[PDB]
């Protein structure tokens, strides 16, 4: 099914799906570009609510806890039901230099209203300011702390993890160094949602181009790169780009793609060495879908959002 060519030619996107990329193209080439304002008046416009997109509303459910890191506190963002079937370990997406724990809080309270996970998303230090390896550090100590205290906290050891782009990115690097550095291979499950695998960049990521400005540019994925790792960095390095890792024993995982993503190439090569390690592994695409296609209204995102969720509660029981 996700290697059915006629998944990814023209015929296959539906007139929905077209016009809500048009529309978010013409957007964004309206709107001020992020790298003409810069990294931290970007972040305060997005903050602020004035960027490209509206403001995503706060649940009052939410509450922190702030946990111990290498750079100091880290927050960790709940979102919990009244008798938790176990954790999402969860990091949010933004080329490791944009985003928040809190930036998602629909999407959390959603997941967790249907699985009966108890949902916590990570504050993990940003990029530039924090390069490489700060982020992954931070992720490691969010993981290294719930698996010593879920049970203490949430009264559950079943624990899953997952992200969107560079978060997916994340959680896969997070999982790796759970195993090498900790000997740990006890989360249960994967939701990897058009994550970066590969930070040497995939052929489908240096060919995408900048000439539509579909969320996600090739230019977007340059400024990244010169953001979140220093000079000094092999992007071969396992840690760095985890499509270079041995994926022995990992979770089952889900790849959530769209075919009209800069990335699609790490979903499908991820995937593609996920099973060929002996995993478990699900690939999901889905025609004419723009990278971060599962936050837009429309049937296609309403599917990947029906899937992915499905994934997760198929862990608790
Ligand atoms: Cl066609």
């Amino acid at each position: 099914n996700p290697f059915d060519p006629e998944l990814y030619k023209d015929a296959a996107v539906s007139a929905e799906t077209r016009a809500l990329n048009t529309a978010l193209i013409d957007l964004l080439e309206t709107s001020d570009d992020n790298w003409d304002i810069g990294v931290e008046e970007a972040r305060a416009r997005r903050d602020r609510g004035e960027g490209p997109f509206p403001a995503v509303p706060k649940s009052p459910r939410a509450r922190t806890i702030q946990i111990p890191g290498k750079g100091g506190d880290i927050a960790l963002r709940i979102i919990a039901p009244e008798t938790p079937k176990g954790v999402y370990l969860h990091f949010h997406g933004g080329g490791w230099v944009f985003g928040s724990a809190d930036g998602q809080d629909p999407m959390l309270e959603r997941i967790s209203d249907t699985t009966g996970l108890v949902c916590v998303s990570v504050e993990y230090r940003l990029a530039p300011e924090h390069p490489y390896p700060a982020g992954p550090d931070d992720c490691e100590s969010a993981a290294l702390w719930l698996v010593e205290n879920a049970k203490r906290e949430f009264g559950t050891d079943l624990l899953t993890i997952g992200g969107e782009s560079a978060g997916g990115h994340l959680a896969a690097v997070t999982l790796l160094r759970m195993r090498d550095r900790h000997g740990f291979t006890g989360f249960a499950g994967a939701n990897l949602v058009f994550g970066a695998f590969d930070l040497r960049w995939t052929p489908s990521a240096r060919s995408y181009g900048n000439d539509r400005y579909l969320i996600l540019r090739t230019l977007d994925l340059e400024k990244f790169d010169a953001c979140f790792l220093p000079e000094n960095v092999d992007r071969a390095d396992p840690d760095i780009s985890p499509l270079m890792a041995n994926l022995h024993d990992m979770p089952p995982a889900l790849f959530t793609v769209g075919t009209d993503d800069a990335l699609l190439d790490d979903s499908l090569f991820m995937h593609a060495r996920w099973a060929a390690a002996g995993n478990e592994a699900e690939l999901a695409v889905y025609p004419g879908g723009a990278h971060g296609f599962v936050a837009f209204p429309g049937a296609l995102a309403a599917s990947a959002v029906q899937r992915m969720d499905a994934f997760l509660k198929r862990f608790t029981d």
